[PDB]
């Protein structure tokens, strides 16, 4: 018998979690139970789990490019601002040979491998008290940030002032005037109940959130060829399902907030794009950015 333990951080009602459930169902069905998938809320922080996975653990985690940059630094471009014009363009890049090269490098040099990297978690948008049609509308606006260079530079390049604080504290920070605004994907805006205390969502879609199920190469290679391909086939197939469900949920959450008094607006992104073109270079990610652009 064999098994994979997936450490998760999402609510069981999230599309990504239900996708992991579909993934479990697929794998266990096709192997008649010889490979079992366990989903945990318990196992440890992502960074310590990844070290264990390097050593051969049968533990997995759903993580993004920023977390994998420590193994292959190119990965850090995926969450950078205004790299991908839309979701399908993002998919085109993830499926390309350049990305395949980065994954091969992680597998062969760092002993970690994505079963797939198409678990989409949304597009980040602006949540504000006032309308935003152009970057100068954010001058003087304090936007919640995070102690990471990409996030900080994203807020700056878009025109706001980055104000780091824990996401678990975003509602009280807005309510008490520590910060004016936030920057996040719809399920998080909705999940934190921000529609209670803000008035505008602007669809800048400035960052795309792409993740995958990352596992030990040593563990995966210890399984049979048939078990390996089932795992990889099912991860990709179910990542696509979860992705569509994320988008579906996102749209409906936005609709629900508009019906709770919020205004949701599209925006001409071109000025934001031009204002953020320096970011990859400032962050030292030019090589990665140039390889992405060779594709898209």
């Amino acid at each position: 018998a064999e098994s994979l333990n997936v450490s998760t951080s999402l609510s069981p009602d999230d599309p990504i979690y239900k996708g992991l459930q579909s993934f479990k169902k697929g794998v266990e069905s096709r192997t008649n139970g010889e490979v079992k998938i366990k989903l945990f809320s318990q196992l440890g922080a992502d960074n310590e789990l990844l070290q264990h996975a390097q050593a051969g653990s049968n533990v997995g985690v759903v993580v993004d490019g920023a977390r994998l940059a420590q193994f292959v630094p190119e990965f850090a471009i995926i969450p950078a601002p205004f790299v991908f014009k839309d979701y399908t363009t993002l998919k085109k890049f993830i499926s390309s040979p350049v990305f395949a090269q980065w994954s091969e490098q992680m597998s062969s040099k760092s002993g970690l491998t994505p079963l797939s990297f198409n678990w989409y978690q949304g597009a980040r948008m602006l949540v504000t008290q006032k309308p935003v049609s152009k970057p100068s509308d954010l001058n003087g606006v304090r936007v919640r940030a995070l102690e990471a260079p990409v996030t900080i530079e994203t807020i700056k390049c878009m025109g706001g002032s980055p104000t780091p604080l824990s996401w678990s504290e975003i509602y009280s920070s807005i309510q008490t005037g520590v910060v004016d605004a936030a920057e996040a994907q719809p399920t998080a805006v909705y999940g934190s109940k921000l529609y209670e205390i803000t008035k505008h969502i602007t669809k800048t879609n400035h960052i795309h959130l792409m993740t995958g199920i990352i596992v030990s190469q040593k563990w995966l290679s210890s399984l049979t060829a048939e078990q390996q391909t089932i795992l990889r086939e099912e991860a990709q197939k179910n990542g696509d399902i979860a992705s569509e469900n994320t988008i579906l949920a996102g749209d409906k959450m936005l609709d629900e907030m508009a019906k709770k008094g919020m205004t949701i607006s599209e925006v001409d992104t071109q000025p934001f794009i031009d204002g953020c073109r320096y970011v990859p270079e400032k962050l030292g990610l030019s090589e990665a950015y140039k390889q992405v652009n060779s594709i898209i």
